[PDB]
RNA sequence: CUGAAAAUACAGUGGGGCCACUAGGGACAGGAUUGGUGACGUGACCUGCCGUAUAGGCAG
């Protein structure tokens, strides 16, 4: 899985249409966020959903915040943003609604955000993921 | 399978001549628009060379 994610991160910017901070992850990754098995048990996660986001963890490590966007300023739904939360799509709203969690460019007042429509980016997604702690994080090891 | 079928309105043409709207004339007094407001930092326009030159030319 490591290896087929590899191919899609070093040929990112060969499949660019636009910039990165205006293209989706879908666009460059393709489903692979939104097809990962659901965490709504428990908030027991599955083995591939602690793949897929250990590789996203090390992504935005190894692609620091320059002037320059580069592949961790592609655009996440609030579908894939609901799941590498591992939480209801109406609590993601809900952090959109106390402003915790920012947008990527400004709704002009009755623009209500459409559910699949790209709107937060990888970057701070992954960093407000990383302020709460769980038990197999690679900070102690 | 129709108040059923079918159907060539045509040829020609001189409105013309004349003409005084005119005289007179006060729009005028009064007037409080006012309170309150962040254009940008997910962006390309960089780094150097020649030249006496904020002239003018150039390399990725």
């Amino acid at each position: 899985f490591n290896t087929e994610l590899d191919e899609l991160s070093k040929n990112a910017e060969m499949k660019l249409i636009d910039l990165f901070n205006k293209t989706e992850f879908k666009f460059i990754f393709g489903d692979a966020i939104l097809a990962c098995p659901s965490t709504q048990k428990q908030s027991e996660s599955h083995f591939i959903y602690r793949a897929l986001l250990d590789y996203l963890v090390t992504l935005v490590e190894s692609n620091p915040k320059t002037k320059k966007p580069n592949a961790a300023d592609l655009l996440v739904s609030v579908l894939e943003a609901a799941t590498l939360l591992g939480t209801s799509v109406e609590q993601v709203y809900r952090l959109y609604q106390n402003g915790i969690l920012q947008t990527a460019f400004r709704h002009k007042m009755n623009q209500r955000i459409n559910p699949y429509k790209g709107a937060f980016f990888l970057r701070h997604v992954i960093e407000y993921k990383t302020s709460f702690g769980n038990d197999k994080a690679r900070m102690y090891l």
